[PDB]
Order: structure tokens, then C-alpha cells, then sequence
């Protein structure tokens, strides 16, 4: 609904980031399921489960059939390969999901949703006020308005509940950039083409070491070399958030800008959780906390009252 | 339509688990039609049922053509191997379908869907009342209204059927998971990827047993093992509910807390069926509930018959 | 359209068992013709047509190669492969859109949809109307809905084509019950994973018998015995229906219940296929029939008059 | 947009197979390009281009490779197998793409078009007029309405144009289903599962003569026999039009079976053009016709003037 | 948007005939790229790149494996296959896209989309007009219409635009047929089941010629001969356009057949680009200019000013 | 939203040249993961790292089986093959987006967007009205608009910002486009069917040079001169807007054309950021800049307020 102005510069980066996130994992999903197959072939000459090495030439005949093939890539896929490279594509579905959702259930709970909900409202209803004209430069339905926002300013003056979750929304969408690192920046030279397997199997094949290839390891490592550079970029936007989120301390308002400008002096600073859900509203635009800075004067309530 | 107020903040977090529930039931179906298959090599040497063990090496050649191989996974795969493994797919989709279409058949039971289609109906339009505003703090169309929820009260008054099928709901979302709970952790162990087999077809092969691979055993472990715990936070959600519907005893509504705060003492406690169609939308949020509060009662009746 | 009300609660059941039975349907026929080969393998030792039976052991070489084994598949699954098993999924969406284009039929023939178009119209306006207040405690424009009931009363009063076609769909919706389960539990034990085909082309390939498999056999007994087990719980809502539509005898209404609580008496009964189209209106909800059980008493007329 | 008026009971029934004609085109068609392979063995022993006839049984080895295999179905499936097998599917599509097309290209014609746009226009309104109350049983601006019609009815009297183009619809939506049973009932049986094939291709092979099979030649001869079974009842349907559309002679209309019921006699029957457009609309619901059966009477524009 | 009327009867054909031109280009598209693979066999004995010729009969053996008849195919298809074949579905797509877009480009390019915007605004207004029913046959405010289309024909009056668009659009749009016969003709030939290629890789298979098969050509034929019928009766609607388009002349307009019907003679012609975009709304339906045929004759003018 | 008007002729052929690139990106990729395989063929018979050359012929057998083969292709498709012809879908996917992106990245950053907002929501009011009538040729809330304006004039005249953003995309939107060319014209010549790899897995197959083919290089060099070619007529696009963009030197409005008709005078240039706004809007269509020419003179305002 109407949240649009609710939501910061940075926040609107994020939410594009946070699907491009998805789509290299339903892509590199799709390609994984269908196909990331491996090949094993034996190796006849071996020294410390290494293939060492070895007129015109001609093959060499390992006396292997199809099925003995595609049972030791199983084995070879199954056993003999990092975990990391078979479900990068569905890792970092999961994670973006919880990136993604987290940003959301600050909308969902009804104890905040329901303070949102209403809060918006009277904002936007402000904007769209002819008194504000005048004070910028049937009056008793007006005066209701008045009345309205001194209830809804005295209702929700109990506590901080919305710069709670918000706050824990950011907290918890560092650590979450902070442990991703931990993880996908250890695990992504697990990832390579050539693979070497020794699985114990003799008793059906014959052979103890299998040289194997995986050839969609060369497009997970652009993948994942593009996506962790996809989470920095927003690992970087919320990372000025909490320094823009304690330096200014944002426990009340600061209306003492514009008390020159109207030069009433009767609207004092509200307590807390009415200057938060006003705060980042003027960092989004400037002007919704002008037109709003005059409901709360008493001055401007008697000059609405005649 | 308008029910999102009747739905518990408990009963929002279970719809989405109810849908990515079923996520992991399509993904896991598409990817157990288009494959699953089985591969099956026999096993030369053998010591009951038992694959035992057996210059440069060569492979072992068991003189067998392609359709001989594909003819005993095909046996393999029906016989020797646990339907759970197979049908995991489905079951959660059957189970998932029932999780999520018990919660919506309280609103499509005609007897039941009546009721709360005008109930939410007459609180909708009591919190947008202006003499609310009044209490709080051409009538005689108000007049109707206050006829109206009279008269709305003493037709719904006669006995609990919604109170009676909602606590249906829980008693048997319940058992459920206490059902699901039995199986799905007794038949995980089942799937795996080593399969041995021996299902006596000599005379078409030439072995008796068979040693196999089902490679996505693995892909199913995690499927299930993220299913159950996508089903004990689930359960972990319906059990808090029984706790709070026993509890609190909400056979009526006590209004004991707000006729201090109205002083009026003309509003009586209504009897059965309209107070826990209202106990849950206070529960959602309890302003619905004081609006609604001052319509019952005659001295405000009678300050709106002036 | 508004048609919700006129559904009564047995045919609302049924019309999600209508779905469910089709998506078996495309569910099964997708994996039917993507898939759903025969393996087949000759038998070197046979008595009767019947595969008998026959250091370490060595594979059988037949001399045959894919070809061969491609041309006898197709051969033993025509031919030596019963119809039901190839067809159950194209056949179940040919009854379950007979089950379900039926109900609506009534809705389209255009001699009945009109009559239902209307009397639907008149009972929803009816249901709100302030002066039924007063009767269950400008008026010439209600004058003309007195008028137009009357008329419309006797416009639908000769003769019975709604309750003819509505009872000739409950009349063929459990013929076709019964004709189901004639068949289709006659003919599920048809399908089996094991088949043995003798079809007499040794002169391409050598042989004459093929012992055979079918994989899909066990997955469309699942669906085939969830299916008949869909059809006898459709069956059990169809048959109390006709207990219902014969033991009331409603070839006309019975006003007695209400005329005690109006006391008015000059509301008489409505001879023909007036009825019946409210009659199942009270039994989705009984109240809006107690609404329209005014406009017919001249009394009611009268006091409108005035 | 308001059309479904204006389409009698056959022509909807029409619309309906005119649909599940197509799908069994487009699921025989994506059947046909997936797959539809021949299977292709030689013949050793022949006589008279036909395979004739030939201690435990032995394979036969014919020494060929797959791509000879392969070659020769693509050869013994472009020359001896029927067009009518291959093309059976894009075949119906065509055909039912006409057979629908047809019906509405009396739509998109512009000069016949607007004739239908405005005639259901001043039929919808005069439905819904007050004064047909009275004469069933400001008036300056329903003397426009008067005057309107009457302007209507001497603009669209001059020749038949509507009544000539959907007179030429159901000659060619006959005529069709006279050609189309000439030839396909006529090659219906040229599809077969068993196919042998004779090409010349002994320089790259070896052999004359080569035994086919052709799977799904079964289930063409379903669609096929159900198809034309979805023909027939279609035209079933346009057989009885033109028995109807012949029989009436509507080339004007005749208002003698309401000039008793309303006793003015002051309405002249329509000349052209202005019956049978008005002549379907009471073939699909009587009432229509009978409240515009008033606006043409001059005692009634002279009441109305009153 | 309202444009309907604005498009005449040739160009209702087109719109169709451009998509189904279309529907053969992107399921002629999938067909080859999903397939249109090619076969190939060595040709052992040969006279000038041509394959001649050559108890029971037996297979011939190339001693070749599958890699190097997939190889062969591949070169045979890239070198020895015209381009055409190949392409045909792809190329028809990038020319109806052509003759699709080129109708549409005179709608979105602003100097002109701009005029058609306001023109059909003012016509379809006038249309409806109660004033025009009298001259057929609070005025102030019927006076600014008179002083708008006043206005907007010395607005638009100044050289033509549109008329040199749409007159671009019919030159360019039979060039392009005239174009494509040229080459779409002289290279379906091209197209054909036998192919017979020789390219000089002896030092891999050991052959030099290769007799091969492209199965598809038979279903390019079909549809390449239905394309181009589905072209030249796309170029006849077209060739009939300049034949009206230049014998008409219309760089103004011709009121001279009403000015006898109205008997007013204050109407004068428009100049130049007011004539044409009424010019072919009175070839969609004559009816539109004869109600815009009074607004310019000042006797209706000054009969509208009383 | 209403920003049609406010994108130029030349950026309205760009929105639908950034499609066709993307979609041969996407068909291209599809392309290219389901197939883009290659084969590999060894060469016996080699002189430095190049495949020389060498009764009826016969194959040569080089004892490979199919692992071997699809082995060597993984590698000579991972190795000796330019990272261009594997990636050439998804990286013009890349730079389209961004080429997109960038167009409306401008309408998303709410510094912008809201100067953007009510700009175009002024112009769109005072094209429609009655006042601009009369200038061209309840008064008070006409002087609202007046004061609107300006003040919306004082809002917006401190500095440039969107007129740095739009600047700013024309800068960046043709350094990529340089950037393209200097990377794909230089790198399209490294597809090739023909490739020939060399790769030194001697230990596993037997021979160190592999000849290869890429069947799909044709096709990629089609669509890479066809993207080129679609990406230099979009940089003309491009270099025609700064050879507009700076030759006018927009800072100021030039209302010098108008004052000559309006002969009012009392109009004065608009001094930064709300010319520019309006520039272009004069740019798409010359009417709308005429009609808000009227809105700024005193004179106009003087008599708007008589
Ligand atoms: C005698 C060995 C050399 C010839 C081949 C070689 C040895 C094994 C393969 C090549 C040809 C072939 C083709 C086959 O079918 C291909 C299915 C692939 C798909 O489904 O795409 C099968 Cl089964 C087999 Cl045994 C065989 C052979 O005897």
C-alpha cells in the first residue's frame, strides 16, 4: 500500500539487489538439477592416488561398459565433491529469503503493522491541507484533525516498538553479511573442473582412483565471485545505515529548524516513536515534516479554531 | 475479503509455512518424475546377499547390453526400495493440501460463513463512527445501528458453532503433527544412497544380486530434514494456541477493563458466540474492541436517541 | 455471478473434488506420454508361454541390439498391454469434465438461465429492505417491488423447468457413479508391473515370448485407487441429495413455520417452481427467506401502501 | 461486449466443441513433433516385398549401426507413411480454425458491424423502460427514444446485409462438414501401427525391404474417431438452423401474436433487416421482443407525448 | 485505445493475417532448434561425388562409431545445407515483425500521435450531439465546440503529415512483399530431404562423400508454400489501397453530396489534412461525417448561438 | 505513471531497442546451456599441433569409448575455447539491463522522482484550462493555481539536479556504448566453428590433439552482428541527444517566441531547473509550453483576478 515514502534511498537500492540475488539462484538452480553431471575416467597408472602419467597412436581400452561409467560419476559426484559446489544455487536462495523477508516482517506483525498503518495516514492526509498554505507563509472539521493528531501523538507516546523491530531488522541484516563472508569466501575454491576421486569400489569396476571433470564449476565460480560481490555492495549500504542510526540518536525530534521559519514556538519535540516514524519520512523528502510541523502549534490550532 | 483482522498474528506466520511446505513438494515431484531412476550393477562374487570384495588393472566385463540394465533398476527401484523414498513428494503435498485447506474451511461451511460475514460487517463500520469519538473521550440513522447490533446479538446468541469448528481446527492441526511426527522421522532412514537388492531373476540376467545407487537419497534427506523442522515451528505455533484457547476460558467477554474507563455500567457481558468472534479481533488489536464498546450501552444509546 | 447463495452446501463440496479428480488427470497423462515405456527381454527357456526358469556367473548374451529391443517394446505394449492402464488418465478427465460440465449446464441453457438470472436479482434487493425490519418486528417505489414479485410470481408459476433440469443432473451424476465403479474396479487389477507378451515376430528378432515390465503400474494404482475412493465420497454427497429431493416433496413451499411469527395469514403458499428455487435458498440460510415472507401478504401490502 | 443476447442456443453449444476440437490438436500436435518416431527393422528373408516367414533361440544380427538404423526411419517415415498420419494434428487445427473463425467474422466486418453495434444498443435500453410496465399491463426525453427508433428502424430497412452474411455462414459452416467427412473418413484407416516399407537404399544399407512400427497410430485413430464423432454432433447443430432459418421465411417479422395481448394495432410489422435481427433475440428469451413491441405503436408515442 | 474506428477494412484483414505469419514463424522456430538435426551415411563406392550404386542378404559396415557419424552430421549441416533451410523460421519472424510494427509505428511517433490523438477526441464527441439530430433532420457550451473544431482546423490546417506517414506506410509495405517474393521464391527449391555433401575430412572418418537426410525439409515446404500464399493475399489487400490511395485524390474533402441534404451551404472544404483523417473514418462508416458535416456551417453555428 | 509526455522522441525508439537486445540474450542463453556441446575428434596423424592430412575406403577406429569422448569435450570446451562464445548471452543480458536500468534509475531516486512528481502534475493541469482560451486567443481558485505555480517556481529554482541526473545518463549511456565497441568488435572473431585443441591428457585417452567443431558458432555470429548492429543505431540514438543536449545551453527558457503573441510582457524567463523540465515537454509536443506560457504574467493573473 501506500509505503512508498516509508522507505529510505538506501532501502529502495536493496530491494532490486535482494532479487538479482534470486535470479542467479533459480538460473544456477535450473542448471544444476537438469544437469551438473560429472565424468570419471579411470586412471591405469597411479602413484599415491595420483595419475601420474603415461607408430601412429591408438586408445586405451579400460573394457568398461556405459553402466560402469555412470555408476562411479554417481559415486565420484556424491562422495568426492565439496558440498558447497552441488547447492550454492539453492544456498543462496535460502539466504536471500531470509534478506528479503526480513526487510517485510516489520509489515506483518500486527503489533507494528497496526501502528504503520494509521501513522501514514495522518501524514498524508496533511500533506493535503489548504491551512497549511497560510501557515506556511468549516474550520471545525479541521479542528477534528487537530484533535486526531494530539490522540494519535499521546497514543502512541508509550515506548519505542517500531524503532525496536527496525532496528533489529538491521541488526540482524549485518551479522547475516558478516557470517556469508565467514563461509562463502572459505568455500568457493572448493569449486574447480578438475577433480580427482578414489572411492574403493574395485569389486565392480576394477580400478581405485577415477580422474573425473565438472564442467559447470568454471560458471558456479562466476556465480558466486558475482554474487558475493552483489552482498558487499549491500553489505556497504547497511553499514552507513547504523552509522546514520545511532550518530543522530533519534530518540525525539528536533523541530528547532523550522520554529524559526514559522516562528510560533507553541509545537514542542514529540517524546518518542512519533519523531522516528517522522524522521526518516523528511530523509526521504523534506517537505512532509513542514506541512506537518503546524498541527501540533496551539497558535495555529486558535487560528484554525476562528 | 475482509478477514485479515480475523486471522491471529499465530495463524499469519502459518500460511506462509503452509505454502513453502508445498515449494518443497512441487520441486521435489518435478524432480522425482522427470528422474530418479536407479542404477544397478551386478555382483560377481557374493557371500550371502552380500557384495563381499573382490599388470595395470582392466574393468570386469558381465556380458549384460543396456536393456538388461535397464530392465532390473526398473525391478530394483519398484520392490527393493522403501515407498517412503519414492513418494516423499507427494505425501507432503497430500499432508500440506490438508494443513492449509482445514484452515480455510471454516469459511466456506455455509452455517458458519454467514455468521462471520456480517459480524466482521458491523465491526467494520463501528470503528469508523464519529460518536465513538465522544464515548471515548440525524442520529436516529445511528439509532438503527444500535438496533441493529441489539438485535444482532440476540441472533447469534443462541449457542457456539464457530467456537465449535475453530476448535475443531486446532484439535485436529494438531493430531496431525503428532501423526506426522510418528512416520516421517521412523522412514527417513529408509532413503539412502547404497542399495543393495537381490529379487531372483537369474534366468533373464544371470545374477542374483544386485548392488545399486539412488542418487538423489541425499537431495531427500535435506528435502525431509528441512521439512519436519518446517513442521515443528509449525507445531510449535498451534500448540502456544490450545494453550491460550483453554486458558482464558472465553466462553463470554469480559468488559471489565474498559467500564472504568467509559463509566457508564449500562453494557452487560454478552453471552456466547459474540464474544469470541470478538475476543480474537482484540487479540488482532484492541482498539476494534472499545469502539465496539459504547454501542451496548443504553446511557449511550439514550445520549444518541437526543 | 451471484450464484454463491443458490449452491447448496453438499454442491460445494463438490465442486473441489471436481478439481482435484482432474488434476490426477493431467498429472497422470503428462507422465504417461513423456513416459511410460516397456522394457522387454526374451526368455532362451520358456514352457507354455511361461518363463520358467534357468566359477562365478556370467551374463546372458541374446545377440540383439537396441533396435530390437526398441521395436518389441513398442510391439508388447500395444498389443499385449491392457487399454486401461494406457488411457486411465485421459479417461478420468473425460468423466471428471462430464461430472463437472453437468452442474453447470443448468446455468447456461438460455430457457433456464433467465429464470434464474432474475429470481436471484429480486431476492437479493428483497434481503436489503428496511421495511422487512418492521414486518419481522416514498413507499410507491416499494409499491412497484410488491407489484413486480406479484408479477414475477406469476410470470414463473406455470409449470417446472428448473426443478426438471436441477433433478435431471442429480438423475445422471449417480448413473454415472454407478457406471464408474462398474468398470473401473473391474479393471484395475489389469495393470501390474510384471507382463509376459508372446506376439510372433521371430522372424525379425528370434524369439517368441518377452517377459516385459511396467514401471508406471504401481504409481497408477495409487492414483487409480485414490481416484475411485475420490468418486465414493462424490457418490455419498450426490445420493443423500436425492434422499433430500424426494422425501420433502417440494413442488411447493410451506410458509406455516413463519406466519405465526408475522401473524399476518395473507401470505399463501407459492404453487410452482417458485418454490423450489427459494427453497434451497432457506437451506443454504434460513434468513432470506423470513425477509422475503412479506411482500407477498397484502396486509404487508397494504401497510407499505399507506 | 453485449453480444451473448444475440447468439441463439445452437451457437453456444457450438462454441463450446469449436474448442475441444482445437485441444485435441494442439496435444495431438505437440504428441507428433516430440515424438512420433518409426521403428524400422529389415526383412531377411521376403517374398514379393512382403516378410514372409522364418538348441535354445538365438538373436538375429543384421550387422547395422544405429545411424542406419536412424536413417532409414527418417526414409520409411517421409515416403511410405500417409500425410494424413503426420499431419492429422496441424490438420484439425486449420480446419477448426475456420469452422470457429467463420462464426466471428460476421463481428469484425465494419459495415456490418456497426449495424449490430447500435441495434442491441436501443434493444438493452428499451428493456429496461418504466412506460413498458403500463403498457405491458419528462416524458419529452422518451420521446427521443420514440423518435430514435423510429430513425433506426427507416435507417437499417433498406436491403438485407446482416441476413446475408449470416446466411453465409452456416452455407459454408455446412458445407465444411460435407467436405471434411469426404476425407476423413475416407483415410482414416491409412493410419496402422504395422507399416513395411520398400526404398531402394541398398547401396547404404544392404536391404530391400524394411518391417516398421509406428507407436502412436493408435492414439491418432482415438482422436480421429473422437474428433469426427465432434464433428458430427456439430453438424448436427447447423443442420436444424438452416431447417429453421428456411422453414420461418423471417424476412420480415410478425407482432400478430401481441397485438391482441396489447390491443392497439398501431405497430406495423417491420420490413427488413429490422425482424431477424430482432427475430433471434425473441428465439433467445421471449420477454425482449414484447416490451419492444411498444415503442412502435403511435397510441403509445401518443400517450407517452401525454 | 479508441483507434478502432480509425483503422479501414483492409487493414482489419491484416492485423490477422500478421500474427498468424507470426504463430508459423515461432513454432517453425522451436521445431528447429529442438531438432532439425541431420543424418548422414558414407557413400563406399562413388562416381564424381555421387553415390551410383551397389544367400541372404547383409548389413554393410562402415566401422564407425557414434562420435564420428555425430561429427559428420554437424559438418554437413553447417557446409552443405543452405542457409535458407536453416533459417526460414527465424526470418519470417524478422519480417512480420516488420510489417507488424511499421502499422504501429505511425501511432507512437509524438508529432504525430499527437494529431490522431485529438482528431478521433473531437469526432467522437460530435457524434454524439443532440444538435446534429435536428440539422439532420445552454447552447453557450455547445458554442466552444463550435470554436474548438473551428480552432482545430486552423490548428491542423498547415500541410500534412499523417497523410505523408500513412502514405509511407503503404509504400513501404509493398516494397517489402515485392521484396520478398524475390527471394523467398528462387530459394524454396533449396529446401529438400536428400542431401548429398562432401567435404574433405578423410583424415578423420576415412571417407570423402556422405549421402545424408534432413527430415524436416518436407514440413519447411509445407509451411514456407503456406507462408507466401499467406503473403500475396497479404499484398493483394495492399495493391487495392494505392489504387484508392491516388485515384481519389483526397487531399481535401467533398461535402458536395450532403450540402443538398442539409440545404445550408455555410460548409466549406477543409484544406488539407482535416479532408483525409475524415476521409477514411466515412470509408469505415458513412454515418460519422454526416453528424460533423453541421458544426461547420455558420447558419447551424448562429441557429446553435440563439 | 503520466510520464509519457516527458520522454523525447529519440528515447522512445530506445525503450524498444532495449528489448530486442534482451531478447536475443535470453534465446541465446537457452541456447547455450540446454546444448552449445562440442565434438572432438582425435588426429592420429599431426605435425606441430596441427592436424595435416592423411580397395574401397574404410572407417578409422581410433578405440575410444563414449567417455573418452565426452571427456575430452568438456575440456576442449573449458580450455581452447574464448570465454566469449560461452558467455556472449549472458553478458549482453548484463549490459542491456544496465543500458535500461539507467533510463529509469532517474525516475527512482526520491531526490528526483519528486521534483518530477508534481512538476508534470502542474503542466497536466493547465493544459486543460478555460482560462489559457482566452489568453491564447469562481475565479479564486483559478488565483490558487496562480500562487501554486509560483511558488512551485521559488520551490524548484536552486540549482541543478535533475538536469545533472539526465545529463548524467547521456554521459554514461554512450561511454558503454563506446565500451561495447571496443571489446566486441575485437573479440567476435574468436568464435569459430573449426577449433582445434591441444590440451596434454595423453594418460587418460591416448593422443595429445584433438581437432573440434562448435555447432553453434554460426548462429552466435548472426546474432552478434545483429546486436552491434542494434547497439550502433542505439549509440546514434545517443550522440544526436548531447549535440542537442548542449548546443541550446538550456539553462534559462527562451518564452521570446510567445511574447510576440500573448503581447502581455509580464512574463520573465524561468531561471534554472524548471525550463529545462519544460524544455522538453516543448520538445515531445510545442502546444503544452503556449498554454502555460499564460500562467506566469502578472497581467494574465491581474485579469484571472477581476
Ligand atoms: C559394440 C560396441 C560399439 C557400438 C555401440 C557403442 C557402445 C555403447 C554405446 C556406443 C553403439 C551403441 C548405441 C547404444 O544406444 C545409444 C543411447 C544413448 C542415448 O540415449 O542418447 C547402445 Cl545401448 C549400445 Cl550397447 C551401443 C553399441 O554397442
Amino acid at each position: 500500500p501506500a509505503y512508498r515514502i516509508l522507505k529510505p534511498w538506501w532501502d529502495v537500492f536493496t530491494d532490486y539487489i535482494s532479487i538479482v540475488m534470486l535470479m542467479i539462484a533459480v538460473f544456477g538452480g535450473t542448471l544444476q538439477v537438469t544437469q551438473d553431471k560429472m565424468i570419471c575416467l579411470p586412471c591405469k597408472w597411479v602413484t599415491k592416488d595420483s595419475c601420474n602419467d603415461s607408430t601412429g597412436p591408438t586408445g586405451i581400452k579400460y573394457d568398461l561398459d556405459r553402466h560402469q561409467y555412470n555408476y562411479v560419476d554417481a559415486v565420484c559426484y556424491e562422495n568426492r565433491l565439496h558440498w558447497f559446489a552441488k547447492y550454492f544455487p539453492y544456498l543462496v536462495l535460502l539466504h536471500t529469503l531470509i534478506f528479503l523477508a526480513c526487510s517485510n516482517f516489520w509489515f506483518k506483525f500486527p503489533r507494528t503493522s497496526s501502528k504503520l498503518e494509521h501513522f501514514v495516514s495522518i501524514l498524508l492526509k496533511c500533506f493535503d491541507s489548504p491551512w497549511t498554505t497560510r501557515a506556511l507563509s468549516e474550520g471545525e472539521q479541521a479542528k477534528a484533525l487537530f484533535e486526531k493528531v494530539k490522540k494519535f501523538r499521546t497514543h502512541v507516546e508509550e515506548g519505542d516498538i517500531v524503532y525496536r523491530l527496525y532496528m533489529r531488522q538491521t541488526i540482524i541484516k549485518v551479522i547475516k553479511f558478516a557470517l556469508i563472508i565467514c563461509y562463502t569466501v572459505y568455500y568457493v575454491h572448493n569449486i574447480k573442473f578438475d577433480v580427482d576421486c578414489t572411492v574403493d569400489i574395485e569389486s565392480l569396476t576394477g580400478y581405485r582412483t577415477y580422474r573425473c571433470a565438472h564442467p559447470l564449476a568454471t560458471l558456479f565460480k562466476i556465480l558466486a565471485s558475482f554474487y558475493i560481490s552483489l552482498v558487499i555492495f549491500y553489505g556497504l549500504i547497511c553499514m552507513y545505515t547504523l552509522w546514520w542510526m545511532l550518530r543522530r540518536s533519534l530518540k525525539k525530534y528536533s523541530f528547532e529548524s523550522i520554529r524559526e521559519e514559522s516562528s510560533y514556538s507553541d509545537i514542542p519535540d514529540v517524546k518518542n516513536d512519533f519523531a522516528f516514524m517522522l524522521h526518516l519520512i523528511d530523509q526521504y523528502d523534506p517537505l512532509y515534516s513542514k506541512r506537518f510541523a503546524v498541527f501540533l502549534s496551539e497558535v495555529s490550532e486558535n487560528k484554525l479554531r476562528q
